[PDB]
């Protein structure tokens, strides 16, 4: 069985047996976890081994970030600074910042592989620009040539453990003013003054942006539709201008602005043919059913070969092991003296 484009979520801390049948659909390619499918390491570690016994090929995947975006956050995970904590250290000493920032990519990763867990969708790469609340303090730095390096330092780490990446929210939501959970935000700048800066850390980070979640925003010189659904935005910039070979996920579906697209099965469709690889359907998942089921056919060849590399690499060390490890354990010293 191959992956299939819709990542879903399941319905608790054990696997149910409507999770098994949609675990199994062909369509399903992902698992996004959240903070209720966590109760403890144990528990955790049992869901997504029950996961993968059913569909082996499937991507699960968590929002880890730090700061305010970390679903696991107690027994053991260590809670992650705010990304913009990164950029204040900067400030102060460029190098010291890259060398935490590749610090924090590894403890990341290495917590959530001792857990079964794919990938984490970070780093965030929207510029701080201060007008986004929403963003806040995720975002790590004003200057998009510091956001590059630290971001770019972060995903080094992530793969020190074999874990990829995924940088959001394309072409940028730093600069819009409205949450695109509640509402659909809007950027009225001109394409070449989004290119110059929001854009520039997707195109420096060349081969170390490994994916790319577009943003429920709609850029109004550019394009009427959202990122998420713009032809635009996914294929004449990020895969035309940009080059870029990784895979696109789309940002949640269920979110108010996505409403853009109509129905969320109407909404799947549009996202795919404008250019991403997979679909997020959260918090819904009967409703993602009905889009595993009612999803027009499309070619996906292209896009199933981009998922695979989504899977994380190599063996990962079990909690047991991790806990006695020198540089898991030199992180976490450099990050607490740091911080
Ligand atoms: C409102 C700003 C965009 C935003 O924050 N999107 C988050 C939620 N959607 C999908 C995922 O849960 C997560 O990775 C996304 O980053």
């Amino acid at each position: 069985t191959t992956p299939g484009p819709v990542m879903l979520d399941v319905v608790g801390t054990t696997l149910s047996r409507d999770d098994a049948r949609r675990l199994a659909h062909p369509n399903t390619g992902g698992v996004i976890l959240f903070a209720r499918h966590f109760q403890n390491r144990a528990q955790l570690t049992a869901l997504t081994d029950s996961i993968r016994a059913v569909r082996e090929d499937i991507l699960i995947a968590v929002d880890h970030e730090g700061g305010r975006v970390q679903r696991f956050r107690t027994d053991g995970f260590t809670v992650l600074p705010a990304m913009r904590r990164l950029g204040e250290l900067w400030d102060r000493d460029v190098l010291l910042a890259t060398k935490v920032a590749t610090a924090v990519g590894y403890i990341l990763a290495a917590e959530l592989r001792a857990c079964g867990i794919d990938m984490s969708f970070t780093p965030v790469l929207d510029l701080d620009y201060g007008h986004s609340k929403v963003i806040g303090d995720r975002a790590f730095h004003r200057d998009p040539r510091v956001v590059t390096l630290l971001a770019k330092s972060l995903n080094h780490g992530l793969s020190l453990a074999g874990m990829a990446n995924c940088g959001k929210h394309f072409p940028g939501h730093g600069f819009a003013e409205a949450d695109s959970h509640v509402a659909l935000p809007t950027d009225d700048r001109t394409l070449d003054a989004i290119l110059e800066q929001d854009v520039a850390p997707y195109d420096w980070l060349g081969l170390s942006l490994a994916a790319v979640i577009p943003a429920h925003v709609i850029y109004t010189q550019v394009d009427k539709r959202p990122a998420g659904f713009s032809r635009v935005w996914l294929q004449d910039i990020l895969r035309g201008k940009l080059g870029f070979t990784g895979a696109i996920f789309s940002d949640d579906l269920s979110m108010e602005a996505a409403r853009e697209g109509g129905t969320l099965t109407q909404a799947a469709d549009a996202a795919l043919a404008a250019g991403c690889d997979m679909v997020l359907v959260c918090n819904q998942p009967d409703a993602a059913e009905v889009v595993l089921n009612g999803l027009k056919a499309r070619a996906s060849a292209e896009s199933v070969r981009r998922i695979k590399r989504m899977r994380a690499r190599g063996k990962a060390l079990k909690w047991d092991k991790l806990i006695a490890q020198p540089e898991y354990l030199q992180a976490q010293a450099l990050l607490s003296s740091a911080l």
